[PDB]
């Protein structure tokens, strides 16, 4: 019939036991971020970069836009890409998560530092990202 083209956008749709508030709460925190993403001061402010501390070299972001009411996005430094947690208000105390990660277009181009098919991060990164989002997030979240 026929294939897909471009570099589809990491999506994670998934709906956890917590409102909007709540998944918000753990997308909106140095503690709770850092409970499945890295250690960092985390910063809730427009165009405000920060630093984080991985044991693979530091990785500070820039965010992009804020609002809690919603979500929010930021750019990742000294790396390329970038990270937007959608947040959906469903009621009876749930609420619809979807990651969005970015970064690549055309599957074919390589970013700096990596140095790798986009194609094979995407999937690379969509894995830790899926179990991640199924695994600490989770936890987060209904922790």
């Amino acid at each position: 019939m026929e294939q897909q083209n471009t570099l589809n956008d990491i999506k994670q749709t998934i709906v956890f036991n917590a409102s909007i508030q709540k998944v918000w709460s753990v997308v909106s925190t140095a503690e709770g971020i850092a409970s499945w993403f890295m250690p960092n001061d985390f910063v809730l402010e427009v165009g405000h970069e920060f630093h984080v501390q991985s044991p693979f070299g530091p990785s500070p972001c820039k965010v992009l836009e804020i609002d809690e009411p919603n979500h929010l996005s930021f750019s990742w430094d000294t790396d390329g890409w970038v990270v937007s947690f959608d947040l959906k208000d469903l009621g009876d105390n749930k609420t619809e998560f979807t990651l969005i990660h970015g970064g690549w277009k055309h599957p074919d181009e390589i970013l700096p530092k990596a140095n790798a098919k986009s194609s094979i991060i995407r999937d690379r990164m969509s894995g830790g990202w899926v179990a991640i989002v199924n695994e600490k997030l989770k936890k987060v979240v209904e922790g």
